[PDB]
């Protein structure tokens, strides 16, 4: 269900096919009317705390959303552990994959699923793990 995804999450691993954050805060997902989602997080890049607020608009395809006014498409895929999910972002023109989990602790089996996902989508395996912090 959509409501299940609401609440706090941690950005645990990132990769791009083609601005590495030196620090990331937890991510909050809020379920808006109509099944749409709001994603809020803060990132420290170049010594500056930059807030990031995204609206993911539900589409006719489940687990598929659009953001930046249709400029980007975002897919949300589960893993074998109930509290970790894969976000796959594509559009304007780069690709990005993120592992998100409900806790910030290292998780081997979610990481194994993430690497398998990266292989199926043709990313490399040079994964980046941002440093975690409650406040920016
Ligand atoms: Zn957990
Ligand atoms: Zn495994
Ligand atoms: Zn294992």
């Amino acid at each position: 269900d959509t409501m299940a995804m609401s609440g706090k999450w941690y950005l645990k691993a990132m990769i791009t096919d083609r601005k590495k954050p030196e620090l990331v805060t937890p991510m909050t997902l809020t379920v808006l009317e109509g099944g749409n989602l709001k994603a809020e997080t803060t990132l420290l890049t170049n010594g500056q705390c930059k807030e990031v607020e995204l609206i993911l608009e539900k589409t006719s395809e489940p687990k598929k959303y659009t953001t930046y006014g249709g400029k980007r498409v975002v897919y949300i895929e589960p893993t074998e552990v109930k509290d970790h999910y894969i976000f796959y972002c594509e559009g304007e023109q780069a690709r990005m994959a993120k592992l998100v989990g409900r806790d910030p602790e290292s998780n081997e089996e979610a990481l194994e699923n993430f690497r398998e996902f990266l292989r199926a989508k043709g990313f490399n395996q040079e994964i980046f793990s941002p440093k975690q912090s409650d406040t920016c």
